[PDB]
């Protein structure tokens, strides 16, 4: 009924603003008021259309260490879909969906889900995904390179491509791959 309904939008909105303060204690009040099934499918789903959440707040209850968490990590990861995209195409799409928290432990654990889900979703790309872990790290690090003013020395194609020699199951990436991958990052930095 209608009091009920615009009750729980409101308590839906302070749910949202709660959980900007603190991811652990926004969820708990959504869940507790009935506003958000307790499950890791759909505490994803929520994060993942994001509605009035802050991104950093995101990525820090994404980055959390126990169990729930983690389920909603893989969870999230999950609803990505990056059939017939490039590593680039697919890292944007990642990247824009929350920031990163700080701690190496938990961007590593982000990466790692992304990089399977990657391979997962274009099995003929990167027969290892630790070939792909590194390459997205590779290009994240070429973003900063050819963008950031403070990196005074562009690395140009070849440079790109003989700094990732050796990491396809020790033999090197496809050349045009690589091209593909260093064009798009240069005509096209990551969205801020």
């Amino acid at each position: 009924h209608m009091s009920k309904t615009l009750q729980r939008n409101r308590k839906m909105a302070m749910g949202r603003k709660k959980f900007n303060m603190d991811p652990k204690k926004g969820i708990q009040f959504l869940v507790e008021n009935e506003l958000l099934q307790n499950t890791p499918e759909e505490i994803a789903r929520f994060l993942y259309k994001g509605e009035g959440l802050n991104k950093t707040a995101i990525g820090d209850y994404l980055g959390e260490r126990e169990e729930l968490n983690l389920a909603v990590l893989h969870a999230f990861v999950d609803l990505h879909e990056f059939t017939d995209l490039n590593l680039v195409q697919a890292l944007r799409q990642f990247l824009w969906s929350f920031r990163l928290p700080g701690e190496a432990q938990k961007i590593d654990r982000m990466m790692e889900a992304f990089a399977q889900r990657y391979c997962l979703c274009n099995p003929g790309v990167f027969q290892s995904t630790d070939t792909c872990y590194v390459l997205s790290f590779a290009v994240i690090m070429l973003n900063t390179s050819l963008h950031n003013p403070n990196v005074r020395d562009k690395p140009g194609l070849e440079r790109f491509v003989a700094m990732n020699r050796g990491i396809n199951e020790g033999g090197d990436l496809p050349e045009e791959l690589l091209r593909n991958l260093y064009d798009s990052i240069r005509n096209e930095p990551f969205k801020i």
